[PDB]
């Protein structure tokens, strides 16, 4: 009934950086909510740990998810390799807004990115499904290792994942 948190441990290079928790909005979006909240506990045998932020833009987005290629070309879902689009009912608001990353309609798997900018243009082409309850500025301090065209000057990794309460 209550939204489940999530939180991720980032490190830089392996050195501890902090904390990121996300409220899911199962409540929306349950489909694609326990996708997310499932790969950062692992409980069904794989997922988010150990993985990393391969494509950080500043003034846009923190990009993770591909546990299985580590670089926007892999990664799968708790249902199969890819699910559908589940709706578009929330809006890519402003930083801290949790999405699923894709590759075309109906194409979600692992791959997710934290806006740190509003995104507009992305509304009813990726589906909105959380946001940043705390550690926005884990968040942010993330963001200074990328770079225009992507690529992070520091390894941001996921040192440790799974859900709060
Ligand atoms: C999107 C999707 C869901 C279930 C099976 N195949 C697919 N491509
Ligand atoms: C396979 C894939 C690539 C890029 C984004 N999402 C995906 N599921």
């Amino acid at each position: 009934m209550v939204n489940p948190t999530v939180f991720f441990d980032i490190a830089v290079d392996g050195e501890p950086l902090g904390r990121v928790s996300f409220e899911l909005f199962a409540d929306k979006v349950p489909k694609t909510a326990e996708n997310f909240r499932a790969l950062s506990t692992g409980e069904k045998g794989f997922g988010y740990k150990g993985s990393c932020f391969h494509r950080i833009i500043p003034g846009f987005m923190c990009q993770g998810g591909d546990f299985t290629r580590h670089n926007g070309t892999g990664g799968k879902s708790i249902y199969g390799e890819k699910f559908e689009d589940e709706n578009f009912i929330l809006k890519h608001t402003g930083p801290g807004i949790l999405s699923m990353a894709n590759a075309g309609p109906n194409t979600n798997g692992s791959q997710f990115f934290i806006c740190t900018a509003k995104t507009e243009w992305l509304d009813g082409k990726h589906v909105v499904f959380g946001k940043v309850k705390e550690g926005m500025n884990i968040v942010e301090a993330m963001e200074r290792f990328g770079s225009r065209n992507g690529k992070t000057s520091k390894k941001i990794t996921i040192a440790d994942c799974g859900q709060l309460e």
